[PDB]
């Protein structure tokens, strides 16, 4: 019978907190925004905005707040906060009491935004104790963290552009008052379907989360009732780090010298929960998040439920282009599931025993790399497409000035694969090849596929102890596009990509 795991024991990868860098002292700058006083920043305190009291900037250059006194609707052009303040400062007691508080301030959407997934929770998947303790405890304790938001978010957030290499620090308590808006779908010039600013932004409001009649709404629901009634009972205290990454320069890959590094490779585990303090991959949509109060409900949607202070980072990060990526540091776990998609269930609250590191961050280091998708298989053995791939997996793999022995190793698996349409084995090699570049380590969890993991562990222990280098081995893969796929006339060739490179190798002088 196969094996549990091969290669590198997973105790001997590095991860934090352990390998970090010593870090400096927190401050910001102009890479950097921070919206809380360093200088009172307390471990188990929760953080101090800064500035002290609200400043409203309503630009094409930062978030556009709700509680901006630009933000306008017809009462004449009234406030629309106060509006929203009136709204919600009404006592819930049937789901259309929510859904009618909702479209005050949203008339445009009164047809558009169906809320039957709401109601058939509220009526009939809660008990009528839960859905008391929901509209009694959980809603207005919700809308007071909400209306909170300007003595909450007293900085302007700025927008994280394309190209953009900058950081955003803020705390987890600012989060939830950012989502308890979203929750209520407070953020104006985010809805509109023929939207202009905002097209290029994944949605925010949580609009879509009430809608229709899928049996996945009510277990996304009770995942982020779950978050909402935690931070609301004991508010957090840690600070969340977004970091947009985006390199112009990458790495010569057919003359790359450098060598392949560790690999533990398992069929068992997951990123989330056997890759603690290791750099985890969020298989991501370039719309960061994708469908994560719709449909979807794959890799990236269900990181972004249990963690849901990922979700945030819609409401600045514009799509990414190619050759970026974006890093959270320091989301908290709230929430336990099982199963998958379909069979997805929220099964318990989480209480997320990670440590924090000198900024008061958990040590959970999330990437989001979007794989393109394939709809031609052999597309991505396209020497461009191979690049492509390398390039975005260097990028989320890639620290700027950060030395190798203080990087934790990359907790990955299957990205783009699957009905995605990438080929699982040349995306591992791809990212073996990526973390290499960048000099990390790589535990690459194949979800119950022992096969695959054999043969990932087979071909890296083959390329490993022939030395075969990074360029070394990008120029078989040339090789087999040239060879191989460039005039094949089926889907896809009759000699595989690792049956090659072995016969190439075995082959050669
Ligand atoms: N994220 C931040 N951004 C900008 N300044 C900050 C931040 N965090 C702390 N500071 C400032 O850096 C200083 C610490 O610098 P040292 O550690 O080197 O000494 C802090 O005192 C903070 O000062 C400002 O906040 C205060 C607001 O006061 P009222 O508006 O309520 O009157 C005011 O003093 C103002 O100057």
């Amino acid at each position: 019978p196969e094996k549990k795991w091969l290669g590198t024991p997973i105790e001997e990868m590095r991860k934090m907190p352990r390998c970090g860098i010593h870090l400096p002292s927190l401050r910001p700058s102009a890479s950097h925004t921070v919206t809380v006083r360093v200088d009172l920043l307390r471990a188990g305190e929760v953080p101090k905005p800064f500035p002290t009291h609200y400043k409203d900037l309503w630009d094409n250059k930062h978030v556009k707040m709700p509680c901006s006194e630009q933000n306008l609707y017809p009462v004449t052009a009234g406030s629309r906060w106060e509006l929203i303040q009136t709204a919600l400062l009404n006592k819930f007691t049937r789901p259309q009491n929510l859904k009618d508080a909702i479209l005050k301030y949203n008339v445009a959407y009164s047809k558009k935004w169906d809320f039957t997934a709401l109601v058939d929770f509220w009526d009939k998947v809660l008990e009528e104790a839960e859905a008391q303790h929901l509209y009694q405890s959980i809603l207005p304790d919700m809308v007071k963290i909400a209306l909170c938001l300007p003595n909450i978010c007293t900085q302007p957030i700025p927008l994280l552009k394309q190209k953009m290499n900058h950081s955003v620090t803020m705390s987890q308590e600012q989060i939830a008052s950012l989502l308890a808006n979203a929750f209520f779908c407070t953020f104006p010039r985010r809805n509109a379907k023929m939207k202009s600013e905002y097209s290029s932004y994944p949605d925010i409001n949580f609009n879509r989360l009430f809608e229709g009649r899928s049996s996945r709404k009510p277990e996304k629901l009770k995942t982020l009732f779950c978050y909402f009634r935690r931070v609301t009972e004991k508010k957090p205290t840690g600070l969340v780090t977004f970091t947009r990454q985006s390199l112009e320069d990458f790495p010569e890959w057919e003359r790359c010298e450098k060598p392949l590094t560790r690999l533990h490779v398992t069929y068992e585990g997951t990123i989330e929960g056997n890759g603690r303090g290791m750099l985890q991959v969020d298989f991501a949509n370039r719309f960061v998040g994708g469908g994560v109060t719709g449909a979807g409900l794959v890799q990236e949607q269900i990181r972004f439920l249990i963690n849901p202070e990922l979700i945030v980072s819609r409401l600045f990060t514009e799509v990414l282009d190619h050759n970026e990526c974006l890093i959270i540091t320091g989301t908290e776990q709230y929430s336990e599931y099982t199963g998958y998609a379909e069979t997805y269930r929220w099964a318990r609250s989480h209480e997320d025993g990670s440590e924090k590191d000198d900024w008061q961050r958990r040590c959970t280091e999330i990437v989001a790399i979007d794989a393109l998708h394939f709809r031609r298989y052999l597309d991505q053995f396209v020497p461009e497409k191979v690049r492509r791939e390398l390039n975005k997996a260097y990028c989320g793999f890639l620290r700027p000035g950060v030395p190798s022995e203080n990087l934790s190793a990359v907790a990955t698996g299957n990205w783009g694969c699957g009905a995605f349409g990438g080929d699982a084995r040349l995306k591992a090699l791809i990212q073996i090849l990526a973390a290499a570049a960048a000099e990390r380590d790589v535990v690459y969890f194949t979800f119950g596929d022992s096969e695959l993991m054999r043969d990932i562990y087979s071909m890296h222990t083959f390329l490993t102890e022939r030395k075969l280098d990074v360029g070394k081995v990008y120029k078989l893969l040339l090789r087999y596009y040239n060879e191989e796929c460039r005039n094949c006339s089926t889907p896809g060739p009759d000699i595989k990509l690792y049956p090659f490179i072995y016969h190439a190798v075995e082959s050669s002088a």
